[PDB]
């Protein structure tokens, strides 16, 4: 949609896009994260986390290190540029993040970090 | 598209989609696969497969021991309802089937036969 | 040895190997599962399932929905041919049964029930 | 074992390990790679390759745009610590490095850049 996209995390360790494009237009980007299906945080938890693709495996590593308590992600990690908080099922989360933070030319990774669905739940952002 | 829905398999091993709706009216139903990237056929080759989801994995096993040459799919397998080819990067193939091949109330996947592919490329495909 | 195998899941929702071959002179056979890591069983428990390809699909979704008190289990499910209980880091258990129960050209499947953890969870079993 | 580890990547693009810890009285640590399977190296090829956790996409990247000629990894990269040969199915290699390149307290990561497989085929390494 305009400076916005939808997406959700299903009871399959699925996304249901792997690429997002954010408009140099745009001063803002908002990202609207659903959990479609009717498992809990603990057994299924998602959430959407965005850092360069150089990043995310540090990212992913102390995040299943922080614990269920902390939405398996760093607390004040710098190298996180947005994130929704954890989300189970039947739960929703947004983030709005400021388009200026992104670099012409950088490789960004969005992914979620509940312990072992990176590998499957991630895709690529992209400035134009 | 009416009965017809166009997927992509890429380079990161990765469809984009996760679930295919037919429509009970359609007599036929057509997949176009087309294959984003620039990674070759024997390095990243995709195809779409479909099965009951009970059959999936007896179809993925012997798909694989099929090998390269039979497109990792045993020929004449009776649980494959319709698979395309095996394309690499740049290529396109397209699948009709008839969708009286599809009961309601029954459960379906797609998938990618090429070795260690189905882990991540898969979905469902249901009748409405 | 040779009636026996040491399996571990770890907390990258991986097992150690994905095929097994059970030695025909064997009367019983033995899995000994571990799970390496920290992360505790409600978040990253691991199990490990004995069915016949054609069953795993429907073992994997009656488990799911039995939920965490079950083992993800369904109660005296009659196409679970063995099964270790779920364990999480650090704990261990293994199963011991008849081979009498496996017959020669039937694909096996193992695998763990766990919400998500079959699509990489799975290997081959095979009678020889 | 304690300065030597034998690893194995198979057809279903997986390591039998996803975690090594290197002791630091090893004043060297050999790592032993061979592949079990049937798939050529052109389809499902594997190496060990070590760098720091920050370094691995880049290395990864680099390496896919290299080819196969050059064992998917550019030539002399010096953010590799050590690695393999790209070995196929039936092969094996061997790779001794001073454990003096190592520092504690640095996050260190091995994985295959053969494309696609890092996804799967990746581990930590830990002085400790
Ligand atoms: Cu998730
Ligand atoms: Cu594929
Ligand atoms: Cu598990
Ligand atoms: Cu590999």
């Amino acid at each position: 949609a305009e400076c916005s996209v939808d997406i959700q995390g299903n009871d399959q360790m699925q996304f249901n896009t792997n690429a997002i494009t954010v408009d140099k237009s745009c001063k803002q980007f908002t990202v609207n994260l659903s959990h479609p299906g009717n498992l809990p945080k603990n057994v299924m938890g998602h959430n959407w986390v965005l850092s360069t693709a150089a990043d995310m495996q540090g990212v992913v590593t102390d995040g299943m290190a922080s614990g269920l308590d902390k939405d398996y992600l760093k607390p004040d990690d710098s190298r996180v540029i947005a994130h929704t908080k954890l989300i189970g099922s039947g739960e929703k989360d947004s983030v709005t993040f400021d388009v200026s933070k992104l670099k012409e030319g950088e490789q960004y990774m969005f992914f979620c970090t509940f312990p072992g669905h990176s590998a499957l739940m991630k895709g690529t952002l992209t400035l134009k």
